[PDB]
């Protein structure tokens, strides 16, 4: 069952064995992935998060981010530790009370403390539209049409050894899948469809790191939503989906009654499908209960290319139709060296006082904000452009901006900008060496918004900055509840800070 928009959510430690290997985890709602939190556009979400964590090997503090939700006027509820709050300590709870005006689509929630989400605190978050303009394109859209793609590690996130390469041990599709090494025939997830119906499949990458090449043997996929943004119909037979991205696609159950492989090939870890790794099962009602015997093509006929996507609505692009054609045009120098990432020469290290709290206490320029050099002010009511030239090791890097979606003026692997009708989204691959992925947005949401690589290992190693949007209005725009004010004193007390 879906929970919300008003719900408790307990965060606990437990053992799980999603690929047949048992390890402890950090779980929301007792499961991996966590339960789907859902409501309708404009709803008031009240998610009372109960921190019941006791195992320090995966951190007993926590903080949860509602990825893609703009949090306008509720920056305090956004979740990134030491940006908008101090963590919740064990044995305490915290009510994330916010509204979702003007948004409808497929989102997710995750720990936003250290690399804790990798240890399991990740789940879908769906905001339905009772007047969805795409409603007539499908018949079924419910918890059974959500498809999550996850990387899973046998080594605990905090215990990944300094200076050894981090790769996953299994791909999990809806929480199940098989280990790349010492593979056991553990159970695979089954997605069931009825011959003749049409499904809104909500494809969610809850990855900590790899991108996936996602496909369904014998089927194609009609994209209708990208990171919350309704798109024109785009039919593809493969989707390369980066960490934290989402797509809705229409699946037409128009093949013979049967079993078909669902494929999610990560860019690192196990390659191929031997023993059923990287796989799930699409099963039609009435099919024999047995594995698919289908094969992938050698070459996909219509892979997704980002520049092919366009908004369903007339969203345009703010500013002027050339490079630098914005009120605040930025170009970020994104680098990696010696185990640390940096943005304009500064490696992000979370501050002791959360950025929001520093602003509410009276720090009123970005030069006064800690960490020094990590907080960049943005002016209100302005068109911002942010070029994100690739080249830093560990790519392709999926950059994400909290508090906003953005026009993708320039996409990976294509040097041509689009100032007319590019897709809008909230996480974008910045591509490869010599690319110049560029985003635009307007500043109508006062508060400190994180900008970072959504490969969690890279965020932990410093690949982030904070956009202090409209410092002068942050306080008036974001009144804070007493419970939020209480977080830092309790955290600092428990940690002897
Ligand atoms: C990516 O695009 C940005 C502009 O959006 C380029 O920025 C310019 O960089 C040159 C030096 O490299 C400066 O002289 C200009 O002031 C910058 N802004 C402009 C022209 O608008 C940047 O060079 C591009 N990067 C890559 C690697 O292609
Ligand atoms: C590279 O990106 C550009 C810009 O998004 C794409 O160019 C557009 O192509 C479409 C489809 O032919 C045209 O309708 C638009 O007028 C083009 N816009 C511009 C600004 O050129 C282009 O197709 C992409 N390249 C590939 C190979 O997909
Ligand atoms: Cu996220
Ligand atoms: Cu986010
Ligand atoms: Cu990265
Ligand atoms: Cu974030
Ligand atoms: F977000």
């Amino acid at each position: 069952a879906q929970i919300g928009p008003v719900t408790d959510l307990h965060i606990t430690n437990a053992n799980i064995s999603p690929d047949g290997f048992s390890r402890p985890a950090v779980l929301a709602g007792g499961t991996f992935p966590g339960p789907t939190i859902a409501g309708n556009t404009g709803d008031n979400f009240q998610i009372t998060v109960f921190n019941d964590l006791t195992d320090p090997s995966m951190l007993t503090d926590t903080s949860i981010h509602w990825h893609g939700l703009f949090q306008k006027g509720t920056n305090w509820a956004d979740g990134p530790a030491f940006v908008t709050q101090c963590p919740i300590i064990t044995g305490q709870s915290f009510d994330y009370n916010f509204n979702v005006p003007g948004q409808a689509g497929t989102f997710w929630y995750h720990s936003h403390l250290s690399t804790q989400y990798c240890d399991g605190l990740r789940g879908p978050f769906v905001v339905y539209d009772p007047n969805d303009p795409n409603a007539s394109l499908y018949d079924v859209d419910d918890d059974t049409t959500i498809i999550t793609l996850a990387d899973w590690y046998h080594t605990l996130a905090q215990q990944e050894p300094i200076g050894a390469a981090i790769t996953a041990d299994a791909t999990l599709i809806n929480g199940l899948g098989r280990s790349f090494t010492n593979t056991t025939a553990s159970p695979l997830s089954v997605i069931t469809v009825q011959s003749g119906k049409r499904y809104r499949m909500r494809l969610v990458s809850i990855s900590c790191d790899p991108n996936y090449l996602f496909s369904i043997d014998g089927h194609d996929m009609t994209i209708i939503e990208v990171d919350g943004v309704n798109s024109q119909q785009l039919t593809v037979d493969q989707i390369q989906i980066f960490a934290a991205q989402r797509y809705s696609f229409v699946l037409n159950a128009n093949q013979p009654v049967g079993n078909y492989w669902i494929r999610a090939q990560p860019n690192s870890g196990g390659q191929g499908f031997d023993g059923g790794i990287n796989s799930a099962i699409l099963r039609y009602e009435g099919a024999t209960v047995e594995d698919p015997t289908t094969t992938a093509p050698t070459t996909f006929s219509n892979p997704l290319v980002e520049t092919d996507l366009h908004p369903l609505a007339d969203l345009g692009v703010p500013g002027q139709p050339f490079r630098g054609g914005a009120d605040d045009p930025l170009v970020l120098n994104l680098a990696f060296a010696n185990g640390r990432f940096s943005i304009d020469g500064v490696s992000f290290v979370p501050p002791t006082v959360p950025v929001l709290l520093q602003i509410l206490s009276g720090a009123q320029n970005a030069q006064d904000l800690l960490p020094a050099g990590s907080v960049i002010s943005l002016p209100s009511n302005s068109v911002i452009e942010v070029a994100l030239p690739a080249g830093a090791a560990g790519g392709p890097h999926p950059f994400h901006l909290h508090g906003h979606n953005f026009a993708v003026v320039q996409s990976a692997n294509n040097a041509t900008p689009n100032y007319v009708n590019p897709i809008w989204r909230d996480t974008v691959s910045i591509g490869g060496t010599g690319d110049n992925v560029t985003i635009r947005f307007t500043t109508n949401n006062p508060g400190p918004w994180f900008l970072h690589c959504h490969i969690d290992w890279h965020l932990e190693a410093g690949f982030a900055i904070v956009f202090a949007e409209d410092i002068p209005d942050t306080a008036s725009a974001n009144p804070v509840p007493q419970a939020w004010s209480d977080l830092c004193p309790a955290y600092d007390q428990a940690h002897n800070i």
